[PDB]
DNA sequence: ATTTTACTAACTGATAGCGGAACTTTGGGACACCCACAGGTTACGCGAAAATGGC
């Protein structure tokens, strides 16, 4: 299975029209909630709980 | 004279009905005081079409 942590991934450029590859942190714990931070193609960060 | 058969009456079993008591079944009640819930979740992805938002 997926490690327990924080993960820092990207979407690679294949989402928006241009390439604008967008960033993001995973933190996944053994129990709980999920938490999101995550790049939109206008340089803003945004998060998501669950 | 004897043997086979048709007729009849009695026995017996099935069955519908009833009695009645036990058994299952339904509805009501309980007066210290108690006063807003979960409840797991998700690492999908893609294309369309439908609903929102921007000025």
């Amino acid at each position: 299975h997926r490690s327990p942590g924080v993960f820092f991934d990207s979407d690679k450029g294949k989402t928006h029209s241009s390439g604008k590859v967008l960033y993001n942190a995973r933190i996944i714990p053994y129990r709980g909630s999920w938490l999101d931070f995550e790049f939109d193609p206008k340089d803003n960060l945004y998060v998501r709980i669950d």
